């Protein structure tokens, strides 16, 4: 049990911040600040971790979503992060991401895009 | 808003069940069964959808995660399901997803599975 | 070896057409022809394909690339389609795919959507 | 045309080389070496670029396919990699990749792999 690994303030290579509350039983729960894309200020998120991850030196898997919908902006769009926790001196979480439009049907071909981010406990 | 609409239990191709209860604000809470994988019984679901979506045909952008610990087993991975909610006669939803296994750094290249799952009200 | 199974035309979901010819050594060779987005006529493309796959009837394990450049059309974008073959009376493959498009690097985020194609032999 | 910048000798973060031509007409024609996995030695790799990015700082968009099939061992499986080419003093190539192995029709739900690779011109 990474919970008290987990728990607090995360930053990625874009400049975004994650804060997060890990729960005894698997929730995550928070908020998630994008520094890029059609997005200002917090926005809810939620997920699940792993609260008893493997103990041969493997990772946490976690992931989370967010709605780009808050009292400022609507997006039309949900990101889902899917990845692991690795603890020690230099913490990070690595995950990949797919993030949803709602479109129409002729255009569900282009409603998913693809990425990957990296989130440290420092920058 | 497509509370009602999503609000429920829906079947993929594969045979599993999701059943989820949308909240006003954009919260998804729910158990999902995989028929599938290193999984049996029902496992916590936690999400986020528009709950304002656009009213020009497109879908509703949702997004929901699984972590694949219950009290019988524990897979020690996660998957997150990004994608769209589409209403009407035959509803829908359509989505891509990232299955995370918890690994070594050495063994994170083949960490993440990716697939789409297609759910919808009957089967 | 499915030389013969894979070689010939193609059509997904979309309506577009993948007319392909399968080499002896694994060589994949071709056009591809879009129903849908920055895309008019055809288009070179090249991959690879298992040309000896398991025999305990598994698919055919192939891929290729389409960069949308061609003499009507320059989309800067390049898709890479990645899958299996699987014989039979319904012969089908089963993609996943990656459309990645030139961006500056303060873009590159939203650079690369993701989606899924089935093909058929008919339709 | 980075038909110059492209082609040459690359390595990822794995410790992968994929060593690649360029043609005038966006062929990309090659090598490649995998670090990892169920690999040994030089695999044929083949894919296409955009010949004629745009102008205005964006990288240019590529994508090859390896099938893991070679006088050595055969890993069942195709790797192709989606991404751009960003010139200039430390150039890159920026990739996501679709790792699909071929299953039969039952486990074809966890039959692909998705991953990123950046790959430099030096290490």
């Amino acid at each position: 049990r990474d919970e008290a690994g987990i728990t607090g303030t995360w930053y990625n290579q874009l400049g975004s911040t994650f804060i997060v509350t890990a729960g005894a039983d698997g929730a995550l729960t928070g908020t998630y600040e994008s520094a890029v894309g059609n997005a200002e200020s917090r926005y809810v998120l939620t997920g699940r971790y792993d609260s008893a991850p493997a103990t041969d030196g493997s990772g946490t898997a976690l992931g989370w979503t967010v709605a780009w919908k808050n009292n400022y902006r609507n997006a039309h769009s949900a990101t889902t992060w899917s990845g692991q926790y690795v603890g020690g001196a230099e913490a990070r979480i690595n995950t990949q991401w797919l993030l949803t439009s709602g479109t129409t049907e002729a255009n569900a071909w282009k409603s998913t895009l693809v990425g990957h981010d990296t989130f440290t406990k420092v920058k």
